[PDB]
């Protein structure tokens, strides 16, 4: 086959997409996996004052790999708005609504040179970007696999469980994973007792990213 | 028929249930509805200690209407852990699991003598009450309709449809009412604009509570 294609969403902004991403492409990369990261929509920016966006992180990561990509290689739908993409690009950029036709085969082209492309989507699965699609139904246009990031506060049971309600309703192959900061043993005592219970009960268990590193490796290149 | 039920649910913890419950309460009696404010199931209170957790707010509101209410007419299922009712319960209460058959005869006793019985959960949605049973579950075996209550921040759209799924996949009534705070005009800019859209484009349009107390009314009593 060409190379894989793994979709990193969230339970909410800031939950980690950015970090996870980079530390799954880096163990990618140690284990001789070529990995890209790519950020195809991302608001919130302004490149002519920052390099610090999410697809600037990426960039540097990405040079380890190819000295010549840049910053439009990788990101292709950037606004300043700190919205839904869909938000940010009728009041930008209003004759040119996001093609997620393009955005398939460019991320696609990738699987051409790489043995796994990683595609962080922004907002959260049911964001706007167009006005008949959200970030899932970008994902399933890839037909990428899921790999949701959830937060490690109070909360996350609800979010995680809404959001494998509606993933569970759709054809892709997903994992839940959560990322646990540095400090936090709140999480062992509040919310692990219920993710223990769910995972016996569950086919599709959710795990902590930390802890995961080796299997969302293999989740991400299984099969075709 | 008997009084009318309308649940409580919300977006996440703190977005503003027991605040909007009250509002709503308050004004349905000021209509000559007379409405009762019930917590079944309460997390994260002592009290020994604090007399003012949502049952002891909402009996405080109670009162207004019959002296003789007391905090253990109103919420039945109490724990000090700060978690998942089925977690403190467990911890806390290990040979008394939550029993929403009970709490569906004691709710529904409510309907003899109120117009409207006003039933706020905990925690959200897909938050356990039992191993088998959620809060959506207890909701659905109440017969209720359901107003849902969001948060006014950046990810309230994602919060919002990913509730908007779980519900209109159930069988129930439902309407989702954002909490609009006090000095919260970036509502307005970033995230009413999709709102709008989603509101042309849905049968069942999120509306703002502070906008909607008759619609909201109007909702919870109509028909059967
Ligand atoms: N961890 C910290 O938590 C903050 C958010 O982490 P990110 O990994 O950037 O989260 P994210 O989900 O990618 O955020 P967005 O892409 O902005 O939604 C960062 O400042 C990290 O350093
Ligand atoms: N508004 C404020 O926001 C805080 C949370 O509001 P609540 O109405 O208590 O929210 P809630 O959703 O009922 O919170 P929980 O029942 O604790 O989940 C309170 O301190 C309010 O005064
Ligand atoms: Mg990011
Ligand atoms: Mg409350």
């Amino acid at each position: 086959f060409q190379g894989h294609m793994l979709f990193i969403s969230a339970t909410n902004t800031n939950a980690g997409k950015t970090t996870c991403a980079r530390l799954l492409a880096q163990y990618c990369n140690a284990c001789g996996v070529k990995t890209i990261l790519l950020k195809p929509i991302e608001t919130g920016v302004n490149d002519a004052i920052n390099h610090s966006s999410d697809a600037h992180l990426f960039l540097q990561d990405n040079r380890l790999l190819d000295r010549s990509l840049t910053l439009k290689d990788i990101s292709f739908y950037r606004y300043h708005k700190v919205s839904a993409p869909l938000i940010a690009q009728q009041e930008e950029d209003p004759n040119a609504p996001i093609d997620t036709d393009n955005l398939t085969q460019r991320l696609h082209n990738f699987t051409k040179t790489y043995d796994l492309v990683i595609v962080e989507g922004a907002g959260g699965l049911c964001v706007p970007i167009t006005l008949e699609e959200n970030m899932l139904d970008f994902a399933l246009k890839l037909k990428a696999k899921m790999l949701l990031i959830s937060h490690d506060n109070l909360g996350l049971i609800n979010d995680c469980l809404l959001n494998d309600f509606l993933l569970k309703s759709h054809q892709l192959d997903y994992k839940i994973a959560i990322n646990l900061k540095g400090n936090n043993t709140a999480f062992h005592s509040i919310s692990l007792p219920y993710i223990e219970l769910f995972n016996t009960r569950s086919n599709n268990p959710i795990v902590i990213f930390q802890q995961s590193l080796k299997v969302l490796m293999s989740f991400a290149l299984k099969g075709s």
